[PDB]
């Protein structure tokens, strides 16, 4: 398989976001590995312009799903690997409940032996001091689904989610996604059934960083097939 055996072992990763929430500018790179055979990845990102405007959890969605583990009988539906190397675009509208939104843009596709995710990100509508732009969320996140539907007209996928946000007082914020993935490429994909893949995050901090920073930890496999 040809995007399948691009992933059969470590791959390294960087990550490139410019963003703009509200008119306030920022940036971040991250960068890490990995292991589709496990669906694990281990990345650290650093705000390169001063402090994140906006909670780093409202971000984990949108700093790369082709390192999601498929098990061997889902294979065929894996729409993530066999676009690459020529990578596919990956759109998000996320709804933040009662607050405003992000929209991003995002190419995800190798570039010589690393897999880059490069993102244009912008925000409006928030409010100056709501969940959001007033730092309310817990730094921690939950699992989630993310249901998956073939798009073929587009020769690609849609996925519709809701991320739950902790919300330090106990209460939680909802960040409705809704999401639109194309491939780069002229070629045929995989177009896969009806399914899901199993998200799982874990954010902590690197004693040693000074810098505004995330290292975040995922595992990620698909399932809802039989
Ligand atoms: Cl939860």
């Amino acid at each position: 398989s040809k995007g399948e055996e691009l992933f059969t072992g470590v791959v390294p990763i960087l990550v490139e976001l410019d963003g703009d929430v509200n008119g306030h500018k920022f940036s971040v790179s991250g960068e890490g590995e990995g292991d589709a055979t496990y669906g694990k990845l281990t990345l650290k990102f650093i705000c390169t312009t001063g402090k994140l405007p906006v909670p780093w959890p409202t971000l984990v969605t949108t700093f790369v799903q082709c390192f999601s583990r498929y098990p061997d009988h889902m294979k065929r539906h894996d729409f993530f690997k066999s676009a690459m190397p020529e990578g596919y675009v990956q759109e998000r509208t996320i709804s933040f409940k009662d607050d405003g939104n992000y929209k991003t843009r995002a190419e995800v596709k190798f570039e010589g032996d690393t897999l880059v995710n490069r993102i244009e990100l912008k925000g409006i509508d928030f409010k100056e001091d709501g969940n959001i732009l007033g730092h309310k969320l817990e730094y921690n996140y939950n699992s989630h689904n993310v249901y998956i539907t073939a798009d073929k007209q587009k020769n690609g996928i849609k996925a519709n989610f809701k991320i739950r946000h902790n919300i330090e007082d106990g209460s939680v914020q909802l960040a409705d996604h809704y999401q639109q993935n194309t491939p780069i490429g002229d070629g045929p994909v995989l177009l896969p059934d009806n399914h899901y893949l199993s998200h799982q995050s874990a954010l902590s901090k690197d004693p040693n960083e000074k810098r505004d920073h995330m290292v975040l930890l995922e595992f990620v496999t698909a399932a809802g097939i039989t």
